């Protein structure tokens, strides 16, 4: 099969290719976005395969089955760029990858976790040019704090395995309690326990209607002062206006945000300089291991299609 | 007492005023070195606290003991910058900080460790000024790799805790192995076996004459290619010559080193990071620091024994 | 006409739109380069719009006949990415931008040179974070230093006439001297009397195979320890392996390089040694981005009239 | 003689020992301020070199002399941080350098403004990660803009002859024309004319009661949008609150100032989120003007030693 890939990093390129080793179909990689004009460049290609920032809409599904197209694969979980009802109708088959390597992404919050609190960003700007002050680098000591992990699917749960590593009391929200999480001894607690004992906070939850700026003004009212939250999971878990305002009145000590790719909405420039405040640019899949995963499953999902296998990551 | 506070930095002047809430010495802080000729500030003292750099070597000894300092008191473990022969020689009182926060150590570590598998260092010079490429960011995941510990003292086995989480095999190097490493199922080999094996590789041992520049060549050489090492302890475990040569060579993938306090105190070209020996640089390790500090000052005030005397 | 512009970026469209103000062309702006893939984007577009990446190889321009193009205009100078033999049989116009506004360049170029002298990039690295030393930034002064510029036409001119501004002895050279340099006082030398005596040089002269590697290791040898470098003229004038060997050496004490898009062939010797590197940004200015957009909507707007354009290559 | 140099820096020790290499002083250098309680450090020397952050106080200046020392020698021109009549009653003489080389100053106003003009600063940032993007970083062309010097003094004159060189219309504003610059062809007009029809502007006067606060919101009011502002003179010739309300609102394109060392985050808001520049007081720092700064100093405290006269002693 002839697959055209829309969006191209070359990290995007580099695993495909590997991976394509045990596939054998012909690659053809497109650097710009898919839109309703760029459609057309698929001519030739059974094919596409896509991320979140490509356009899915009706016309562009229109233009590409016009050309002979006959599945689009989303390199992503998300799939909110792409019409679904509108490709059911096309008869354009629709997959995706399920998750994430939820270690890579857990890891991805600890990383940014412990960036914060020690200052570690601010250190290397310093270090590259042979200035080794220490002076505001101070951080904290996480052994014997508290952490609350919101959302404990496969991602929270790896990455309260990791803060039982650090020697953290693990509370954790979720509607329904995970026996994996339980085993390492997580208390499940609500919001308001978790928000007003919590030293630091991680959300591992998808975005639903009711968790919707799940963290807004009355949440980070409840928080302790100084308390350092990240999120890897979607934006708007966090009203930002609510963000800021906690950041400059001192209630968050640090923020840390993977910052998805169409949800960038320059207070990155202002929040970035004068406070403890990361972006990261959606970075918590960016491993070999993890980007080789969603490779593999990207063309193994085409390879179902093709052979008109039954594909677990069909969409549509 | 009176204490005279050299090579004060914010930090050490807020944790020390901090915890003379439950003491109430009289603290005069200077934030210059303590050399020979600013020992004489130190005159209306019976105290001084110093810190690495600060010089006490004989002649500034002396000159201490003129201007009536009876004390001295490290508010760091190392003591290598005190001649403390000369020191009891002339009757002055050394006193340390036995040992640093052990956590706060080790989670450094890890933390230097993330902060180079996930290049979160470069993200950040991007994206504060709103560049969100990717390229060039690529990790590895950390589940399921072998990391290795040199030295499984308390510093040590904090590291192997931590690693365990990561759900990580954990391999060690020790002449005397730890009960402790082994509830955690560290397996102890030797250097080679660790060499070969571990994908990380972080070093929390002394410096001794027998494992100065442990890493040199020959153990670059058999190493895996990509390998991350981490140093939080002393530099002089590391070769520093055959390090970068390995670098070139991309035997070693990342290199972070938290390079002591003045030990020469690259960044550029690889996957390397500095840290100014922030590894104790926590609230609640300065805390410690400074309390440890100021109860060895009144143990002596008072007459009592003071563990942590070195003279 | 409809145009279809390549390769677009953020500036390039406010000039085009801006510009375009006075001519009415139906714009249609594409992010992603011309290649042979992408010509069939172009359909419905008489003319196309590229810079120096954009492929105009011979597959790429059959293609664009295919699709009913006729005219390529260059927003550059440059050329060599467009197969104008292959466009010529097959029909097709080129046109180009002759030269970029010379001020705007030497201001490039004496922007670079103080930011290097005075290490006003490494200051502001730091104090972006509050940090206010000024260690390792000592700079010198320029005034009553000799100053050599290499090519004297109208942008070398207009670096002279600059330089003259800071008082400097000016040196140049060039296989055609120009009068208007004289006026600024300029002694036109030759080149082992421009390296030796010259405090800061700075390229400003075509390409030629007379010139290609003019600064190689020869040269370097003969200049002042310490030397200031500036090149926002191409990449080959300067041999660059003789570059970094005299840059370690310490002969060259500053280096900045204006390096063009395909000449692309940085972290180390940015980060160890008083070197700068630019994108290819001599000519980014508001007023010298209106007069590429000015001549090249002008230059279309001749082909579509059957005018004569003066820039056309082929 | 044997000299204690206070609020050393690195730049200053190499500088003095440098020139101090054909006069043959013992140099004590001390990276630390000189106050009440370091002043006795200096005991053995009969002179000190102090910079502008020092203390040179009546209880500083009797510490000093009860350790012996007999001549306190400013490496710079301010004077303001030394006590002159306790220094003349104490018996002490005073020594300073009464002005920096005016091209170094200029020269960095020049380099400020083309820094932010072309964002060479942020390209800079890009590239050596190896990042060829230029949005954001297009500048102006000089060549036939206007451009105001406020002070017409040495160092005007001086940023004057380098702005003639850009082709600029040149505009001053200054109580005294100044022949000199009127043979540059420069115009000389009130500051609302300056304010208003100037690209760029570039202060070069000293801080007087009159012009303190002399860009305030007023003056910012009246600019083209889009100015150019450098600052390489005293801070409070400019009313910070207002150039940040400028910057915030988009009148002020872009801003660079010298910041003295006396005169110290706004500075990361500022340099984050608009076309800002600080620099640390590094207007004189280059070989040629440090040069001169420890040649005067030490051959004053070499007048005073040979009981000479010294034409730059204050007491
Ligand atoms: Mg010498």
């Amino acid at each position: 099969m002839k697959l055209a890939v829309y969006s191209t990093k070359q990290y995007d390129k580099k695993y495909l290719q590997q991976v394509n080793e045990s596939f054998g179909f012909e690659l053809e990689f497109f650097d710009f976005l898919l839109t309703e004009k760029t459609a057309k460049t698929a001519n030739g290609c059974e094919a596409v395969c896509i991320f979140v920032n490509d356009d899915g809409s009706r016309p562009v599904l229109e233009e590409l089955k016009k050309h002979g197209v006959k599945y689009i694969a989303l390199r992503c979980a998300g799939f909110n760029n792409v019409d679904l009802d509108a490709a059911k109708e096309l008869g354009l088959k629709v997959v995706r990858v399920p998750a994430y390597d939820p270690e890579a992404v857990a890891e991805h919050a600890i990383g940014m976790m412990m960036t914060l609190n020690r200052r570690i960003h601010r250190a290397y700007q310093r270090t590259r040019d042979a200035n080794f002050s220490l002076e505001g680098l101070t951080g904290f000591t996480m052994y014997g704090k508290t952490a609350g992990v919101i959302g404990t699917g496969k991602i929270g749960v790896a990455m309260l395995r990791i803060l039982k590593g650090f020697g953290m009391r693990l509370l954790a929200f979720d509607p329904y309690p995970s026996a994996a999480a339980l085993e390492l001894g997580v208390e499940y607690v609500d919001l308001p326990t978790l928000f007003s004992e919590s030293d630091v906070i991680s959300l591992h939850c998808p975005l639903t209607p009711e968790n919707y700026h799940l963290l807004n003004e009355a949440a980070f009212d409840q928080m302790k002062n100084g308390v350092m939250i990240v999120n890897t999971s979607r934006g708007a878990l966090i009203d930002s206006q609510a963000a800021i305002e906690a950041l400059k009145n001192q209630k968050i000590g640090s923020l840390g945000m993977d910052v998805y790719e169409n949800e960038r909405d320059d207070v990155f420039r202002r929040l970035s300089a004068c406070h403890n405040v990361l972006f990261t640019g959606h970075q918590a899949f960016l491993t070999a291991e993890a980007l080789t995963s969603i490779s593999q499953t990207t063309l193994q999902n085409l390879s179902n299609l093709e052979k008109g296998e039954t594909c677990p990551n069909e969409l549509v």
